[PDB]
């Protein structure tokens, strides 16, 4: 059959994106309906970048202060209120090219879908994971800050991503659509760290199963495990430790590939302390955690 | 900065896609002005699929056996041509969603974005390569077929392959928008081998640099080396052997990076002969030949 990092096509998103400008700095923003959501960091030079002053910073804006391009096109600001880090411009047009949307908070493991862009201009497509440590790697240039990421639900789609900074470490932190940064980050000039990342267990599990399927197997084994034996060996390899829950999430792709979770398991802890030996797997020479089990069965 | 794999954005193409219908079988098909492109085989039966005689199969079809879908709305065949292993509907309506575009054929180590469809609705995006065998790499279940690749150049749509089918070893072939197999392919149900594949080595040299950009260097060494002595441990490694073609590619990555492409090589050279022992390069344990030069400069 084939499997493949694969996003959500990245059209109904590309209506939406739009160019946003505050003196000398210019950045994408989501419009959808009469509103047009943006990083609130707009608002600073370099000098406030050190700092900032938020509350004080906006107020002595004035609308006219706020540029929106749509192509070639003008939206005039009408409105302009913070919500946390999030700026909302109240537009004088609604979006007529706006889909049936929702704003949704994801859990560490989802995945979703990063239209990246400079200028209010779509550059690409990529799909992505919420680290444990609520960083993300992608790829963010300078002018990428408001870039959004999704899902699509039939017809409906999930906003669940801003865009914001680059962390030292080359890895990008950001918000939901409710201005709340995911991970305990903040939009100022200063040395963050996320902290040590894991493996997202349950998503390589079902990597392991998506690889049985399309027909790899050699990596199975005898054995089988507790779901206590075999957390107590993934705590030691930074893996994320699982739960009933994720058992539960496996249960499809238990059923059809005729391997109970717990063996699989127990193959995985194998594969954790010897290694892959050279091998390969779905052709990656690595443990593959992002892709969730949601992800696969679409998928497969 | 950061660096992932990324396709063009989808949506110009989404507004092509349309469903086509031909007895039992349906499949994927391209609008393009008052033309649809699609395979040809979805004029058989599973009888017929073991060894078509097309042109006789045609002809004894009319325009009314063509059904085409574009949303909940049809579209009228009033002429239908084949050219070579496509099917040219002609139709009563342009489409008004058509973007500047040109059919190209592309080379081998090329890339491309992919977006994926069944029953003329698209499902997902990935970006792609053309093996030096002439096959791809990607992800296309039953109703896949005539899924299309293709390239954006500024707001110009460069269309380069189209969808036919999986091969035994569970790579996909297809053609260029003329009809025309990549490859020594043909479409009929007989088991078809693509031939030994190797790697593309000016794109894995283009990785390197990447790398190298991104701030990673681990795998320099103090070496260099002729441009024949590399090839002669090229060949050994199934790559690709490199032309000085490839090295002009090369030159502005290896004028940013200040490294010199018979170093690089060298520094190639000497992990096809070491391995990589446990480490990783922008984290991934295998050398990435999927990024062209000029992938990784538009992302840089």
């Amino acid at each position: 059959s084939g499997f493949q990092k694969m996003a959500f096509p990245s059209g109904k998103v590309e209506g939406c994106m739009v160019q946003v400008t505050c003196g000398t700095t210019t950045l994408n923003g989501l419009w959808l309906d009469d509103v047009v959501y943006c990083p609130r960091h707009v608002i600073c030079t370099s000098e406030d970048m050190l700092n900032p002053n938020y509350e004080d910073l906006l107020i002595r804006k004035s609308n006219h202060n706020f540029l929106v391009q749509a192509g070639n096109v003008q939206l005039r600001v009408i409105g302009h209120s913070m919500q946390n880090c999030v700026l909302k411009l109240k537009v004088d047009t609604a979006n007529p090219k706006t889909p049936k949307y929702k704003f949704v908070r994801i859990q560490p493991g989802q995945t979703f879908s990063v239209l990246a862009c400079y200028n209010g201009s779509p550059s690409g497509v990529y799909q992505c994971a919420m680290r444990p440590n609520f960083t993300i790697k992608g790829s963010f240039l300078n002018g990428s800050c408001g870039s959004v990421g999704f899902n699509i639900d039939y017809d409906c789609v999930s906003f669940c991503y801003m865009h914001h900074m680059e962390l030292p470490t080359g890895v990008h932190a950001g918000t939901d659509l409710e201005g709340n940064f995911y991970g305990p980050f903040v939009d100022r000039q200063t040395a963050q760290a996320a902290g040590t990342d894991t493996t997202i267990t349950v998503n390589v599990l079902a990597w392991l199963y998506a690889a049985v399927i399309n027909g790899d197997r050699w990596f199975l084994n005898r054995f089988t495990t507790t779901l206590n034996d075999f957390n107590l060996v993934a705590m030691k390899y930074n893996y994320e430790p699982l739960t009933q829950d994720h058992v539960d999430i496996l249960g499809p792709l238990s059923a059809q590939t005729g391997i109970a979770v717990l063996d699989m398991c127990a193959s995985l802890k194998e594969l954790l302390q010897n290694g892959m030996n050279g091998r390969t797997i779905l052709g990656s020479a690595l443990l593959e955690d992002e892709f969730t089990p949601f992800d696969v069965v679409q998928q497969c």
